[PDB]
């Protein structure tokens, strides 16, 4: 059902504010974006950019991904992000993350036509 497109939208994209607002922002973003749905998704990052800034980073730096791929590309610019990570203590149903807020660089990978983010892979 999901395109590779629209998933990354629903995983990494917050538009709706310039950063975190809050500590809980993780515990309830990752609740309402359906990554604690059947588990608690242990690490996951979204971004507070503009959908087109981030499409227009597959056209920036190419690199290689964590797992060697070379459809990667790392943003020129910094962006407004929040990292999310599950805590040591988190336990399914119940997920509780750690927020944290940071200006970065993104690193993404690529595909489709037209050529737009699919897989997060890193902050710098």
């Amino acid at each position: 059902k999901e395109t590779c497109a629209a998933k990354f939208e629903r995983q990494h994209m917050d538009s709706s504010t310039s950063a975190a607002s809050s500590s809980n922002y993780c515990n309830q973003m990752m609740k309402s974006r359906n990554l604690t749905k059947d588990r608690c998704k242990p690490v996951n990052t979204f971004v507070h950019e503009s959908l087109a800034d981030v499409q227009a980073v597959c056209s920036q730096k190419n690199v290689a991904c964590k797992n060697g791929q070379t459809n990667c590309y790392q943003s020129y610019s910094t962006m407004s992000i929040t990292e999310c990570r599950e805590t040591g203590s988190s336990k399914y149903p119940n997920c509780a993350y750690k927020t944290t807020q940071a200006n970065k660089h993104i690193i993404v990978a690529c595909e489709g036509n037209p050529y737009v983010p699919c897989h997060f892979d890193a902050s710098v």
